[PDB]
């Protein structure tokens, strides 16, 4: 579990991911993209991209991050406490979208990554532990409900 003092440092950089939500959440997966292009064959709707350029032009892109970025967030200001916003996440990229638990250590070295590009500023070392930390306790929780299912973590 993190502190009070650890979650302050994660949100306190989260209000300015905040800030700009569709320009982190369009490099933080086309940095997944791009690290691992096996994670790209998930989507159908993001296979024609084939490019870099291509990626940053899709409209359709930008979208999902928003999307992602905007469930992320839901997550980290629970805190400690986020059973009810992790849940259906879990239950529906382990039985729709069948995602992987690796791919989820993937997008959170790609969140990693971005932040640090972004705000070499707020985000020095005691941020970039606290953020990490914040990370495995979302994947920790998502695989124990993988566990469950029978894709377990
Ligand atoms: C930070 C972790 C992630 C968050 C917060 C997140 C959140 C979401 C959300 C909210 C949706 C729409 C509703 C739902 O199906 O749950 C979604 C859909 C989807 N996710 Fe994720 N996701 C995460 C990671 C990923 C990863 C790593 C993959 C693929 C490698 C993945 C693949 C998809 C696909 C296939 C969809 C369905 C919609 C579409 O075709 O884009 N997600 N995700």
């Amino acid at each position: 579990v993190l502190s009070e003092g650890e979650w302050q440092l994660v949100l306190h950089v989260w209000a300015k991911v905040e800030a700009d939500v569709a320009g982190h959440g369009q490099d933080i997966l086309i940095r997944l993209f791009k690290s691992h292009p096996e994670t790209l064959e998930k989507f159908d709707r993001f296979k024609h991209l084939k490019t870099e350029a291509e990626m940053k032009a899709s409209e359709d892109l930008k979208k999902h991050g928003v999307t992602v970025l905007t469930a992320l967030g839901a997550i980290l200001k629970k805190k400690g406490h986020h059973e009810a916003e992790l849940k259906p996440l879990a239950q529906s990229h382990a039985t729709k979208h069948k995602i992987p638990i690796k791919y989820l250590e993937f997008i959170s070295e790609a969140i990693i990554h971005v932040l640090h590009s972004r705000h070499p500023g707020d985000f020095g070392a005691d941020a970039q532990g606290a953020m990490n930390k914040a990370l495995e306790l979302f994947r920790k929780d998502i695989a124990a409900k993988y566990k469950e299912l029978g894709y377990q973590g």
